RNA sequence: UUGAUGUCACGGAACAGGAACUUGAACAACAUCGUUAC
RNA sequence: UAGUAACGAUGUUGUUCAAGUUCCU
């Protein structure tokens, strides 16, 4: 007897849903369960398990077509049809039940009785309402009726907020589910309505059904009729399977960032030579093993594979794969909700019968990144992340723009509002429009990955960055549009005053919508604005809006967008919003870096730091564009202003801001309000293409590069010749400008900045930044007067230099050396505190240098960009790998000579550091060294006794003695007769020994003119002879001792006086003969056919090593002549080799063997013998301390990485030619014990020594690197509190130089008329140093000697000829030497240098190093063991800084400084000042008529044309072992 | 998968504070091989 | 019985980032 009415719901926007709970805490007790009555539930089958599917219940929709029925009867005075309506009824009398009332002023209509219940004859609003249900409405499910396996299948828990108006910050929140509408846009449902109800309720709720608009917070229209995880796996494996387990974190930061396309794995960097050995893309690949991957073939084979083709999967792909290694390298409160009061009767009140609507449509674009934070979990790796739609589109939530509608509204009036969730509703003037206004969602159909960036947080007291600041954050890209559309409904003529008015604002670009907007966040600006009121009040236009249901849906407001008239309807009183803009640009004058180390490991140029650069969407694609950080901009602001003001004492940059009013407390806010000023980037007006300069580390000891300190960069370009502008703007509340003590503030802050100081960017320390001037405008001269350059031109040369005394005895005929080492004092000074970098202290000084750098010898500083830059044309260019001969050009930034700060700072930092006696800078405190042990018995070889390690590596056992068997020659075979089992030295072998041969004479007591004086004859005793032979060489004997004992034959050859008796041979007489003993010690396998004697037969183990001390050249040497032609060549393999020829050609003394390779190598081996130790002592072993174990795998990593080696395989020894990385359990072994413990390990008989200690315990112990900690303690070496250090800033800034005037070359280039060019020169080989022949021994007597200054010489002249330093002979080209063009003597360069904080004496000692002495020099440039680089420095105006007005020239005070500094000098030592002697003695310069010749001596004196007494006479003598730490450390000493 | 005579949740900005920065001359001379003789 | 004496040849490149903080109020 009923019908049935089926409905579905269609979302608009993405809807609410509340979270499960149990059945136990369902009432109107638990402030959760309510809150969450009005969104929709979660239900679950099989409770206890969260698997289920949401629902909306019919109670909702119930309530919702009541109140919009409501609604409707009062707009048309209760008429429904013909009849009048009844009031309704809304109380009861019970109150256990209801677990909500109805707090919200129902509307009123003709007033009359309210239809009491005992009648029969109902008011249809009644039969609505339900006075065997007349009405039922059902539950609305999904159509399909599935099921997920939880709530977060479907939506993604988010934090809502609740933010403060005076302290503009937050207070609680609460969290609340959401789904989206694209993919679950429909649900499902039915109304059973009776039969006699009537026939115009049916009509009623119709209307009422088409009325209604929203449901669960969202807009509705109600109708009726699996390998990411194995490849992260094997990359960890990978990376754990070598050591590199460090760089696992760099990975994951670098791979995450390849998620913007797929077509960067193929483009990642190379090598410096275009190889394929990069520093991390390319571990896991060794030498052997060719089946080992490296990373980038994981990634390049994955980067196709068909499935990871698609955007969206190679984007998952990389994002999950980076969560998995960050996750690896890892491990190596106040939410209130309700309140709502329970009210018994509802305050009943009419409101009208007019209803007018308002609709804007429109579209609102970006202007400034935005941000809009939804920090979710199961994602740790950004830690400030942005809000995304499911399908990685940006949005912008609606509840975004209803609280900054909320906020801007309260700025329009003074009066903020103070509801406070609950009771009844408020009645101010900002809410009684804000319960009218209804907004959208949008898309923004950008769909693209945000990018990175990086911030930190510096600490002002030391320089640096605070332990425990540093975190990423992601912004959205720039100039995404999302639609806009607003809509009002009320009793006004269209929209009042106030929406006027905020609209007009948001016309004018000023809608801060959200975000990290203190730093110049999102800043939208609406455009292409429309507008159209209708009309609710009459009949014939709503039975419209109700036909279509409104204009909600898509169809509908596509219809409704060609009915509107342009242009918003200008207010009728404007406010003039609050916030005004200011414009800024700035000037620089050198280059400038901003870093950013991810782009770089991604990049394909292939440095190491690149700067900063971001992107604009244009609606599918992004662009970049090279910019200055905002964050970076106010930090450097911000720390101008702190550091001038005091506020009671303690500087601004000292307080905490607890609950303190400070000047910086109200105008950058602090975390406990907001702040008063928002900045934005600087973008450049010009797109400079990036340079690259390299650097590196030269060691103060042994001058030249150290390990693994090479490094680049890749900053902008920018010179006085163009001066890379950059623009900008920030804005500032209206507020402060009229205010007159902020104002000031600022201006004094921007006076500051522009005076020089605080430098923009990066590694300001070598001359980056440098601002030249910052002109604002657009304030009406309210802050852009203070800024004025307002000095004194107090007129006073500098004081001239003083005039030099130290003196050399320099004669001719004498050779010299260009080292000499400067011996340091004992005591380094470290007990003064660091000043700290806060306000600019009182007792101290802050200024400018200007200097002018003057040459006097040939200068070279080679730009290293790109090699054979003097490349004969009209040929090809190059192959794609070779060995050529690299020439270079002089350093040039715009076409432009100039010299890099970098240089400066490191030359000036080595002296004003050896004058003060301070830490070593920069040092190798590592890499143990290693000589060659001399050959001679007694000295070294006497103590090495043969050994052997047991099967477990823990201890030898020594031999008693040992005898070499002869291979390799003609006269046995045992590479035949003897197994590979024996000649690899592990089976104990049976060999045949002798000791001693014996001779035969026969007249001894007549020989004594001849014979007789060798005094060797003095154990012969007597002798008879006998003969059973005779033979073409020899005659055969016997002989018996003393009395027949025993007896021996052998072959005897005799000379000229033993002829004689030989002339008569009967075969048996008994001669008489003298019988001698010799030294023999050999060892045959069983017995030669020639000496039948007495040998004893042995046991033990032999061992071989193979053919090695091969005397190769290249210039068919002595031996290799006197030949018999026909040289053979090479074997391709050992136990083949056997001696041709014979060095000794009258006896048949020792042998060798010729041969020769394809190439011109002339090879020849001696030693035609290995070793057989025997008599395997027992009951003897020694222990292995871990010393010789690090010793052992030193000498084996010396042994196989060797430049200077053989070229052939085969002559190699059996150290080199395996690659023996360890001691295994049996083998051969010299070792050398001291009682019971080992103490060196040697693989054969004449090797290497390593010494024990690192190089760095052979130091006083107080010259080691001034670091550590041992506010800031007060340890630090004299020369780290100028110059800077690791964890503690510099206080001196250098600057580029720069020439004027025209270049004049050293010699002319190849093309007239164009003086800019010079002509190249070529070098010398220039080899590195050798720190093993100042430290000669290895015991103790040797330390380390001081700082190598180079010498002062002319010997350019000889390059400039073309022939060598040492030798006349003309020098050719090659794969090692250079070719450069170089300057001359007599330019001028200028540079400046910037200070702050310091002391009186400490810039004295700096100006006493800038310029020296009268007669001395610099030295700076590449090849200074020759003479190339000679500068002397003059120091022009000393400008200091009084106040931020003036600047108080002081030209006329340096003479006190360098007093002080030598008072504080002297104050330090007292008359312990020989270094400083040794040091000005060093940087003496020969002035006229004195040409002292210097060059490095050569090998041997038999190749030179002048014999010198090279090196292999100066090892004993003069230089022996004892007098190289004396003969070097004196100023000059001849060579001899 | 609710309950009926009473739900302003479009009734609540995930907001407020933070300098990818500190230190570092693109440079440079003597080593590398083992045994032979009595 | 029971180890002593020290000679011969002249050729040749290397490092290409390291040490720090990596999130909190």
């Amino acid at each position: 007897m009923t019908t049935t009415m089926k409905i579905s719901i269609e979302f608009l926007e993405p809807f609410r849903m509340t979270k499960w709970q149990e059945s136990t805490r369902r009432n109107k007790n638990n402030k959760e369960f309510v809150r969450g009555q009005a969104f929709a539930r979660w239900h679950r089958n099989k409770k206890d398990n969260t698997k289920g599917r949401p629902y909306i219940t019919g109670t909702l929709l119930r309530s919702a077509v009541i109140r919009s029925a409501e609604n409707l009867l009062t707009l048309s005075d209760g008429k429904i049809s013909e009849k009048t309506c009844c009031p309704g009824k809304f109380d009861t009398e019970d109150k256990d039940r209801l677990l909500q009332l109805r707090q919200r002023s129902t509307l009123r209509w003709t007033d009359k009785n309210p239809c009491p219940d005992n009648a029969e004859t109902y008011c249809p609003f009644c039969e609505l309402l339900g006075r065997r249900f007349r009405i039922h409405f059902g539950n609305l499910s999904l159509p399909g009726k599935p099921d997920f396996d939880g709530p977060k299948a479907i939506g993604s828990q988010r934090v809502l907020n609740r933010v403060d108006f005076k302290s503009g910050k937050a207070h609680d929140f609460f969290k609340a589910y959401e789904v989206d509408h694209t993919r679950f846009p429909r649900f499902e449902g039915e109304i059973t309505i009776d039969n006699k109800v009537s026939a115009e309720a049916r009509k009623l709720l119709c209307d009422s059904l088409k009325f209604t608009d929203r449901l669960c917070g969202a807009l509705c229209v109600i109708r009726f009729d699996n390998l990411a995880e194995k490849t992260a796996e094997q990359i960890i494996s990978i990376l754990d399977d070598n050591k590199k387990t460090e760089y696992t974190r760099l990975l994951a930061d670098a791979i995450r960032s390849l998620r913007r396309s797929s077509k960067l794995v193929a483009g990642l960097p190379k090598d410096h030579d275009g190889k394929d050995d990069h520093y991390l893309w390319d571990i896991g690949k060794k030498k052997k093993d060719e089946n080992s991957v490296t990373i980038r073939q994981i990634l390049t084979t994955s980067a196709d594979t068909k499935e990871l083709k698609n955007a969206g999967k190679w984007r998952e792909f990389c994002e999950k794969l980076g969560e998995a290694l960050y996750l690896k390298s890892k491990d190596m409160d106040a939410e209130f909700h309700g309140k709502p009061d329970r009210l018994e009767k509802s305050r009943s009140v009419s409101i009208g019968s007019v209803l007018k609507e308002t609709v804007v449509c429109g579209e609102l674009v970006a202007k400034t990144p935005f941000f809009f934070g939804a920090i979710d979990e199961d994602a740790k790796q950004t830690d400030l992340q942005v809000l995304l739609t499911p399908d990685n589109k940006y949005r912008l939530p609606r509840s975004a723009v209803r609280g900054i509608l909320r906020r801007d509204l309260q700025t329009y009036f003074d009066s903020p509002c103070n509801a406070e969730l609950g009771g009844r509703p408020c009645m101010c003037k900002t809410c009684r429009i804000m319960r009218g206004i209804t907004v959208m969602d949008a898309r923004s159909e950008y769909n693209a990955p945000p990018e990175i960036r990086h911030r930190t947080r510096i600490n002002p007291f030391t320089g640096t960055v605070a332990e425990g600041a540093l975190f990423n954050m992601e912004v959205a890209p720039e100039g995404i549009v999302f639609p806009f559309q607003l809509r009002y409904r009320g009793s006004e003529d269209g929209l009042p005053d106030a929406l006027k008015t905020v609209l007009k604002w948001w016309a004018e670009g000023q809608a801060f919508m959200s975000g990290a907007a203190s730093t110049g966040k999102g800043r939208f600006r609406m455009e292409n604005a429309k507008y159209e009121t209708l009309d609710l009040s009459d009949e014939n236009q709503r039975n419209d809006y109700l036909k279509n249901w409104g204009w909600r849906d898509e169809k509908g407001l596509e219809e409704l967008k060609k009915r509107l008239n342009s242009g918003l309807p200008e207010p009728g009183n404007y406010r003039d919003p609050k916030w005004h803009e200011i414009n800024v640009s700035i000037e620089m004058a050198s280059p400038f870096i901003n870093g950013d180390p991810i782009r770089a490991a991604v990049d394909k140029r292939g440095t190491d730091v690149v700067t900063f650069v971001k992107y604009k969407a244009e609606g599918e694609e992004a662009k970049p564009v090279c910019a200055y950080k905002a964050e970076s901009f106010r930090g450097v602001i911000r720390s101008a202003v702190a550091r001038i003001h005091m506020e009671d004492g303690v500087p601004l940059t000292e307080l905490t801001h607890s609950d303190c009013e400070c000047l910086l407390c109200q105008i950058f806010g602090s975390e406990y309000e907001a702040g008063k000023i928002r900045f934005e980037d600087l973008v450049f007006e010009s797109d400079p293409e990036p340079v690259t300069f390299d650097h590196v580390a030269i060691d103060r000891f042994t001058g030249g590069a150290a390990d693994k300190k090479k490094f680049d960069d890749s900053p902008l370009p920018g010179s006085p010749a163009r001066p890379l502008m950059l623009k900008g703007s920030f804005w500032i509340r209206r507020d402060v400008l009229e205010d007159e003590e902020y104002c000031k503030a600022l201006g004094k802050a921007l006076a500051d900045v522009n005076n020089g100081l605080y430098p923009l960017g990066g590694k300001s320390a070598i001359g980056y930044g440098q601002v030249k001037s910052l002109g604002i405008k657009g304030d009406d001269k309210r802050i852009s007067r203070l800024m004025n350059p307002a000095f004194d031109e107090t007129d006073v040369a500098v004081p001239e230099k003083p005039k030099t005394d130290a003196e050399v005895r320099i004669e001719a005929e004498k050779v010299y050396y260009p080292h000499y080492f400067v011996e340091p004092h004992k005591k380094v000074e470290r007990e003064e505190k660091p000043c700290g970098h806060q306000k600019f202290h009182e007792g101290r000084l802050t200024g400018k240098i200007r200097c002018k750098l003057i040459t006097k010898t040939p200068l070279i500083v080679p730009d290293t960009s790109n090699d054979d830059f003097f490349r004969p044309a009209d040929k090809e260019a190059r192959k794609e790998k070779d060995e050529y001969h690299k020439s270079y050009a002089f350093f040039r930034l715009h076409k432009q000579i100039m010299i890099p700060g970098s240089e400066l700072r490191g030359m000036v930092s080595s002296v004003y550091e050896t004058v003060t006696n301070s830490c070593f800078r920069i040092f190798d405190e590592t890499k143990r060294l290693s000589w060659r042990m001399d050959a001679d018995h007694q000295n070294v070889l006497q103590d090495f006794l043969p050994g052997r390690v047991t099967a477990d590596g823990k201890h030898i056992q020594k031999f008693s003695e040992t005898a070499r068997v002869p291979f390799y020659d003609k006269t046995q075979k045992h590479f035949d007769i003897l197994d590979e089992q024996e000649i690899a030295g592990e089976k104990p072998v049976r060999m045949w020994v002798k000791r001693f041969i014996k001779r035969l004479s026969l007249v001894d007591p007549a020989k004594h003119p001849q014979k007789k004086q060798d005094n060797k004859w003095k154990r012969r005793k007597e002798g008879i002879a006998t003969f059973i032979e005779q033979k073409n060489g020899s005659y055969y004997f016997n002989v018996v001792t003393n009395n027949g004992c025993t007896s021996f034959h052998l072959w005897h050859k005799p000379d000229n006086f033993d002829q004689e008796k030989l002339e008569g041979i009967q075969n048996g007489e008994k001669l008489d003969c003298w019988v001698r003993d010799s030294r023999y010690q050999k060892a045959f396998q069983e017995i030669p056919e020639n000496d039948p004697d007495g040998w004893e037969c042995k046991e033990g183990y032999l061992h071989v090593v193979g053919p090695s001390k091969v005397e190769f050249s290249d210039k068919k040497g002595d031996v290799i002549n006197n030949f018999q032609g026909t040289l053979p060549s090479v074997p391709n393999d050992w136990k083949t080799i056997r001696t041709n020829d014979f060095k000794n050609r009258k006896r048949k003394n020792e042998p060798v063997f010729c041969c020769e390779d394809d190439k011109g190598n002339y090879y020849t081996m001696a030693k035609y013998c290995e070793t057989f130790f025997f008599d395997l002592k027992e009951n003897e072993e020694y222990e292995i301390p871990e010393k010789a174990r690090i010793k052992y795998k030193e000498l084996l990593r010396v042994y196989n990485n060797n430049p200077q080696a053989v070229p052939e395989s085969v002559f190699q020894s059996r150290v080199a030619r395996e690659n023996v990385e360890k001691l295994k359990s049996g083998d051969l072994v010299y070792f050398k014990h001291n009682e019971k413990y080992v103490e060196d390990i040697v693989p054969v008989r004449i090797s290497r020594t390593v010494d024990d200690r690192m190089i760095g315990k052979r130091m006083s112990a107080d010259l080691r690197p001034c670091h550590g900690d041992w506010r800031h303690p007060k340890g630090l070496c004299p020369a780290c509190r100028l110059f800077g250090t690791g964890s503690y800033k510099g206080r001196v800034r250098f600057g580029f130089a720069s020439l004027e005037n025209d270049p004049e070359w050293l010699i002319p280039g190849k093309n007239p008329g164009d003086p800019f060019h010079g002509g190249p020169v070529m070098l010398s080989l220039l080899e590195r140093p050798r720190p093993t022949w100042s430290i000669p021994g290895s015991d103790n007597k040797f330390k380390v000697p001081g700082r190598k200054f180079y010498v002062h010489h002319h010997a350019w002249k000889t390059i400039k000829d073309g022939n060598h330093p040492t030798t006349g002979k003309a020098i050719e080209q090659s794969p090692n030497n250079r070719t450069v063009e170089a300057l001359a003597g007599g330019n001028s360069f200028s540079f400046e240098i910037a200070f702050e904080n310091l002391k009186e004496w400490e810039l004295g000692l700096l100006i006493h190093s800038l310029q020296l002495e009268k007669g001395l020099a610099h030295k700076l440039g590449m090849a200074k063991s020759m003479g190339f680089g000679s500068v002397e420095i003059d120091v022009e105006s000393v400008r200091l800084r009084k106040d931020w007005k003036q600047w108080r020239n002081g030209n006329s005070e340096i003479p006190n400084w360098l007093g002080k500094g030598f008072a504080k000098l002297k104050e330090w030592f007292r008359d312990e000042l020989d270094f400083i002697e040794n040091l000005k003695k060093l940087l003496w310069f020969p002035e006229g008529d004195q040409a002292p010749r210097v060059c490095y001596p050569m090998l041997r004196k038999k190749d030179d044309p002048n014999g010198n007494s090279g090196y292999e006479e100066l090892k004993d003598g003069e230089f022996k072992k004892e007098d190289r730490q004396k003969k070097l450390t004196t100023p000059w000493t001849p060579w001899a």
